[PDB]
């Protein structure tokens, strides 16, 4: 359905008219976000992925020695200081750029692999803005690869890799598309059809069926774009697979080859698998219906006691969870019956639902019942976090407690 | 001895002349930046506090609502966008009040605590710019609360907790300053007379010498501030905590009790992450607590028959999951390999020789040089990991 109506129903996130093309991400909703990017950085963290933190402004020049200003300036917001034009960042591998520039470097930190959850921000038109998907502020899970020219195809090869296995988590399948040099583009022409093949290459010796989208590379380079398709039936531009050997030139960019060659130029795999994180919660709000899994839910565990006797206990209870990092809420509304409050929290897409009475209080142990109404009685509070942990920690779809 | 120096030498960050007063965090400063995030966050949990992700750029008409266009103005980047003019947030507070505007307030669901750790730029001249001291983009942990009138009083006891028990952790001391209305400020003089007294009060139910510094609050309110002392005997200025009646007003924000005005605190803890890295960079002279270290373990064979076998070690303290490198290059002896990783300050080298190897042990010599033997990898990893969860320091 909606990711707007969705969005604001459970509290995660609302939008409003003095900040348009942005987000506000009500605490339920940057549970998603930083959830979101923690799944990220923990594979990052398996893939010689290194994040880095970088600036949001910078000079014009910048964008001058990159290209961005000459192709890209229609998308981006610009002001003065000090009598000198600065922008801020659509993109990050100018940075990056500078950070590889930084020091020498040697053959033997390839492939370097730069990652940035960093904020970015491109002029969309207002008219065109809408929820999460069409925006002026967002951070993708960005990433450059500086790599040697042999290197090329098994970085390619990871990187179809790294995005099959994310999106299995999800279990998402994807499709496959060849993006070619556009007009407005940098460099050679000759240069772009080596990048071309290379590409090509990559997309034959992976399995799959692929597609031409003739003309929409970057002005950088041409790249592989992946769409996903949801469990509802719905593809979504999300991933791309980049390759530059433009920006390298631009910036006079270098390494120190095996002992005795010359300097060489890396090259640079621009990738993101999520997209945006804004892009990738409004697909996962719609995908799920709000039904939450359990790593992504933001309504992990509500805690009902039975009646007003079991009240401190249920506190005690919620707060142990809420120590553990759930996302744990109580129900202490006298008004309603133990069922009525049970119904409710299961329509409000609780995954867990925690009920304690006097013989649990006493026990220091909790009645356990699922959001689809599976009942899996009692078990002690310990027990319940260390197995939600592992629930949460391997990222699955929790009708699997035993 | 200084930040900058320290930062390039341990490859933390960098400074460019493209983008003055704003850092480049290369992955071991990078590191740094996020672990202190975290420490932050894990405190949050414990305290009822609840993060929030906001905008960065507001149409001008917010900052005229919150008083910063007409207090601030000066100290913002602004810009045009299709024919209207915006502005980069120099603080989140106005965004919080927003999302507490959002929709009716239950005093039942106060106090209400929003942290935040978005980019914030405020326009430094660049004169006036060095290193992670005086910049123009941060990250602080901000957070404001929503509160009641009778409630204040153990909020502001709260803050005071927070303040000591991470300070505690860091080793340091801190002194307590009031700062007073300043001049160019909003609202009656009666209520600030009103939020003056209070914070009076609990700076001495907080038995503490403190000091009056005149003139020195925010235009919204008057301020707790904080100079920690560091361990070269340095102060800085971090924390706050802000006691705001006016924002309130100026947003229209009621809560249901009928239909009362909310308290704002502001506060702050680290200040900015930035302005605390350069803190710990000095004060630590380089040697980073094992905690905060993004050099935690060097892993080193006595020669390359024990290559594999370091690699093995190495991927399992890098899976448990420490800043764990390797030093295989055969042109360095045992002692070089040592005495580099120390100097790179390494929190534990790692020797791994042919008894290692057989015994699915490793031999372990500190940052300043001291045996601590050989030891079997599960508890070496054991030992590690308390030093990490509870922040240990020198002891
Ligand atoms: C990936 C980054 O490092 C790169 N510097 C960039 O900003 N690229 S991008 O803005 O053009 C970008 C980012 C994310 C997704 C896409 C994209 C664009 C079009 C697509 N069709 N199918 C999948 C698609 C993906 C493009
Ligand atoms: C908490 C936010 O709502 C507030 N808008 C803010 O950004 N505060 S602040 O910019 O004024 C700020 C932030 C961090 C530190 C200080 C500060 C300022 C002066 C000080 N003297 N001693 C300790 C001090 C601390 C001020």
């Amino acid at each position: 359905r909606d990711h707007r109506k969705i969005g604001r129903d459970q509290e995660l996130y609302f939008f409003h008219e003095l900040s348009p093309g942005s987000c506000f991400f009500l605490p339920k909703g940057a549970y998603i976000y930083n959830a979101l990017i923690e799944f990220i950085r923990s594979e990052y963290r398996k893939r010689g992925f290194q994040e880095v933190v970088t600036p949001n402004i910078f000079n014009s020049r910048l964008w001058m020695t990159s290209g961005h200003w000459q192709h890209y300036s229609e998308n981006m917001f610009s002001f003065e200081v000090e009598k000198e034009l600065f922008a801020l960042k659509p993109m990050n591998c100018p940075g990056h750029c500078l950070m590889f520039d930084h020091r020498p470097r040697s053959w033997r930190e390839l492939p370097l692999r730069l990652a940035d959850f960093g904020v970015l921000h491109r002029n969309e038109l207002s008219g065109a803005l809408t929820g999460l998907t069409r925006v002026r502020r967002f951070q993708q899970d960005d990433a450059h690869i500086f790599c040697a020219m042999e290197q090329i195809e098994d970085e390619i090869k990871g990187c179809l890799d790294f995005l099959r296995t994310v999106y299995s988590v999800f279990g998402f399948s994807f499709k496959l598309n060849l993006s070619t040099r556009p007009e407005k583009f940098l460099g050679d022409i000759e240069v772009w059809d080596q990048a071309e093949k290379q590409l090509e290459n990559s997309l034959n010796e992976f399995g799959e069926k692929w597609e031409l989208n003739s003309g929409d590379g970057a002005f950088y380079g041409p790249k592989i774009d992946i769409q996903i398709k949801d469990a509802i039936g719905r593809y979504h531009q999300c991933a791309t697979i980049q390759l530059d050997f433009q920006l390298p030139i631009r910036f006079n960019l270098t390494y120190v080859s095996h002992d005795g060659d010359d300097k060489k130029r890396p090259v640079i795999v621009h990738r993101a698998i999520l997209g945006s994180v804004e892009r990738m919660i409004a697909i996962l709000t719609e995908n799920y219906g709000g039904k939450w899994p359990f790593w992504l839910s933001p309504r992990q565990v509500m805690v009902v006691p039975v009646g007003p006797t079991c009240d401190e206990y249920a506190q005690k209870v919620r707060q142990q969870f809420h120590d553990a990092k759930f996302m744990a809420d109580i129900d202490l509304d006298p008004g309603c019956t133990l069922n009525k409050k049970i119904r409710n929290a299961q329509l409000a897409q609780y995954n867990f639902i925690l009920v304690v009475g006097e013989k649990e209080k006493i026990s220091g142990t909790v009645n356990i019942r699922t959001r689809d109404n599976k009942v899996h009685g009692e078990r002690t509070i310990s027990e319940t976090i260390e197995r939600l942990q592992q629930l949460k920690e391997f990222r699955s779809k929790q009708a699997e407690e035993e």
